[PDB]
């Protein structure tokens, strides 16, 4: 009934927030709408898979908060398989390679690819992580979709097709759906194109032994019966002395403060008294989540390793159900599996099919890409379509359509009286990830602690020690990469030796 | 407790739907979240204004359904003032004119303007009203914003500025915010550029004597205590034999069917069991409403008419708080007033000011455009910012960002088991208006009537007799307008 802080939502952010508050001796209640904690992380367990992450899963270098927190909860990581060759499948052929970036031979194409990625990071450098609307050209970059930007920047179809896959993969949305400013912010705040795309030394280096769902499950264990499941919040009243929070089943909770730790658009499921301020009122109708089906096909053995393939497939073009895969085999080498994402419009389109129909399409795709009939012989299949989740709205995260981030960005984490905002969307380093979930949860908790006089303002935002288990190598660029001209820069140079 | 149909929302669409069902002998309950009916229409009454429409207001030729319905409720229209000259204010100077289109004098510019509007209507011709996503170039047109389209089409800055003002005014959103396909559909479904922009012979011809709020009020009057106010729906359960609808104050309603007659995105304020299908689930997080403050400044007299101005100002450029105005004086010639809209990003920006600060900016603006010190002497001011409305989400209506209408358009009025969808957003003629609200409410009601076996399939969509009080003259184009080349068409000819 009465406590210090009600935390709305028990995903990683809500739980990290509750934990920090509880570790400070405050009385917290977590109101979780679902019959489970974890939210957009969700580890399934059964005999066939032992365990499998059907939601968020990968962690890696620079993601120190999720790594620290999981470690304290007694969790361990292992390295995603990347020993053997990666594959880029383009125009129906596979080209095996090594290193994070699919290589390119043609010198003109090479110059355009190089400049594309370089320019993403160049542009990124002008974008404050904590205030992207302050970039010098914020409006100009916000009033254009990623599709316009790629049209402008890519002088080859090849660079454009790969850049498109990259956007689709990073943010489970189409290039024409999303703002260029927001997309560029998003990548920059993960440390740039290399850090974000890499398995070794990047965001996909590792997974947790046993599944990421353990993070929220273990904090639930620690909080005992402070975590209330099947308590969807429907109503928040801030007109009186104490904040009142009512759940759908009719329970009523009183607190000094509230943490909203749910996706920004899911705030729409709460009726507010007094009404939200105008800007948040509209903000929450303007920030949708992406579309993805996570798909895991199981095999007797990891046969691809025998062909010197690690299981990483970068798959170009419209006909492919899945554009990207990673080896999902257990660290002991059993429950051999290929993980793949069905992205954006493909999530929407292929959802009309049955589970067995999608499994067939993936197997046939993988058999072609790996050149292996063994791909046609799955032993099991698990998949989750996150578009269908009432209390997620999609996955991995919230994207910003053109014009929104400069108009409404400021509002995202601005307190509304005694409501403070956690949730990975409000993070400034790896927002969209489990990492940002922890950052934003602990920052919101601390904001409340500051409101209560327990900590000074300087302690709201707090840095994090580098994980000793997963250290970060720095990101390096060669001299040519840095200085080779772009395609139009080459044209202008050829033009100059004619005049 | 138990009835035949729960109608969620008491705005024009909800009320039209409830009325039709009641007139058929069914038992309806309207659950309205606010302490009043009307929704995006809202007539304020006080001594100073007598009455004033602070939400939806204008009606005109071809809007036969709202006209028929209002007439039946005993309501009358009068003509918006357009006797004297209109003003176009461009680069800080007023150029008075007659007719609906501001004239353009430079030859090259004239060609570019002409082609821009013409091309809007040409493009619209390939867009089915009931299925815009079936336009032959739907994906191409949907994956680009109106800003890209204008950049492509407008060879002059003047045509581009005016076309931008046009979009901002039509849909209370920025050209870079909205899909080209959706916006082109939107205009086409109101009958094209001329019909949609015109006062005489178009959407802005008329207002209702006493306020448009009376439409919903008078229906609520007819339904008595069937209309429940301050009943925000929070929950809809379709797992059992009858549909269960719970309101925030804890009441529970049972019905055979439900009509959702609220803005598509406001569906998010309802928890559903079972969950909505995947497509609707994500659809409702992708369809925001625009941004507008409606602002009405009152004067002792309609002084503008003395200078042979009617009160219509078309005002170009960033610095102007308001891009468009209309005379809001009562038909009797008193409560003289000028109505203007603060649109899109300007609604966002100027909301930071106080009421009195916005009043000042608006009087100074009107003093410049009208060339009158009299504009600086207002006797009263009413305004409403719809962005702040929890149970609207904005005004006038729902816009579609790039990519959404083709992926999710089909889903808008698709029934979800026993939930049918009204609301102006689901209409196919004057969607976004009071007209489309009636069309959509009456169609949804008839869909339920069909599901019940009372009427055949062919009766779900029903045409409407032309109003005798407000007849439509047809839209005409001259021979030159139809055949003059574009600016690149002229270049290719040279
Ligand atoms: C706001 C506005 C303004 C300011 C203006 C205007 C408008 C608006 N409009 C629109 C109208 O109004 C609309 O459409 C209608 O109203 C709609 O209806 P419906 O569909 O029915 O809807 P609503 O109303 O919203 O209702 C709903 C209801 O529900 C409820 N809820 C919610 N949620 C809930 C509930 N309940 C229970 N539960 C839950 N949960 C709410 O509350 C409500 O009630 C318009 N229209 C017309 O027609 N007219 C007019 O005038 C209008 N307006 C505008 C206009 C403008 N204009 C025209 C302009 C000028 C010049 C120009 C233009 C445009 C163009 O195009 C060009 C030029
Ligand atoms: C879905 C997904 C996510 C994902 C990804 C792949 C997929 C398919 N891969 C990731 C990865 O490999 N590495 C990574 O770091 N992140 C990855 N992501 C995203 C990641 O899962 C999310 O960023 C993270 O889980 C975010 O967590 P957060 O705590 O910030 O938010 P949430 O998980 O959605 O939790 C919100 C909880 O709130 C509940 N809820 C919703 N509405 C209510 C109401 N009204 N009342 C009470 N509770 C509510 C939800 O049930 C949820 O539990």
């Amino acid at each position: 009934n009465k406590c210090d802080v009600v935390v709305v939502g028990g995903g990683i952010s809500g739980m990290a927030a509750a934990k920090l508050l509880h570790d400070s001796g405050l009385n917290v209640v977590v109101l979780e709408a679902r019959d489970r904690v974890g939210g957009r992380t969700y580890t399934l367990r059964n005999q066939k898979v032992k365990y499998v992450d059907l939601g968020g899963s990968y962690v890696g270098p620079t993601q120190n908060r999720i790594l620290r927190l999981a470690k304290e909860l007694g969790l361990e990581t292992y390295k995603v398989n990347e020993v053997e060759r990666l594959i880029h499948h383009v125009k129906g052929k596979s080209y095996p390679f090594r290193g994070p970036f699919p290589p390119v031979w043609n010198p003109i194409t090479y110059l355009d690819h190089n400049n594309f990625w370089r320019t993403m990071d160049d542009m990124g450098r002008e974008i404050p992580s904590d205030a992207p609307w302050k970039a010098p050209l914020a409006e100009e970059w916000d009033n254009m979709t990623m599709k316009e930007l790629l049209d402008k920047l890519c002088w080859t179809e090849s660079a454009k097709q790969l850049a498109t896959l990259f956007v689709n993969l990073c943010v489970t949305a189409e290039t024409h759906e999303v703002s260029a400013l927001w997309f560029l912010w998003y990548v920059k705040q993960c440390g740039g194109t290399t850090r974000i795309i890499s398995t070794t030394n990047g965001g996909q280096e590792r997974k947790f032994v046993g599944g990421s769902g353990q993070v929220s499950e273990r904090i639930m264990d620690l909080l005992g019966d402070r975590v209330k499941l099947e308590r969807p919040v429907i109503y928040i009243d801030q007109t009186r002395e104490n904040v009142l929070v009512e759940t759908l089943n009719h329970e009523m909770y009183e607190a000094k403060y509230v943490i909203s730790a749910i996706p920004p658009t899911l705030g729409m499921k709460i009726h507010f008294n007094p009404p939200l301020p105008m800007m948040r009122n509209q903000m929450i109708t303007r920030v949708p989540l992406g579309s993805v089906i996570k798909c895991i096909v199981y095999y007797k053995e990891p046969f691809w390793r025998k062909k010197d393939y690690c299981g990483t497939m970068i798959i170009d073009g419209e006909e492919a159900p899945v554009a990207y895969t990673l080896d999902d085999t257990k660290p002991e080498g059993n429950y051999a599996a290929i993980m793949g994402f069905i992205l954006a419009h493909k999530a929407r389109k292929l959802a009309r099919l049955t589970k067995e129909e999608r499994l067939k399409k993936l197997c046939e795709l993988y058999a072609k890409v790996l050149g292996s009939l063994e791909a046609l012989e799955p032993v099991h299949y698990e998949e989750k379509n996150w578009c269908e989740e009432q209390y997620s709205g999609g996955c991995y995260t919230t994207y910003f359509p053109p014009g929104i981030l400069t108009q409404y960005g400021r509002v995202l984490r601005q307190p509304v009286d005694r409501i403070y905002f956690a949730g990975t969307e409000t993070a400034t380093h790896w927002s969209g990830y489990m990492e940002g979930a922890v950052e934003a949860g602990e920052r919101a908790a601390r904001e409340i602690l500051h409101a209560m006089g327990k900590i000074p303002e300087d302690e709201i935002w707090q840095s994090e020690p580098e994980s000793v288990d997963v250290p970060a190598q720095p990101i390096t660029t060669t001299f040519l990469e840095r200085h080779l001209p772009s395609v139009p820069g080459l044209l202008r140079l050829i033009g100059l030796t004619t005049i």
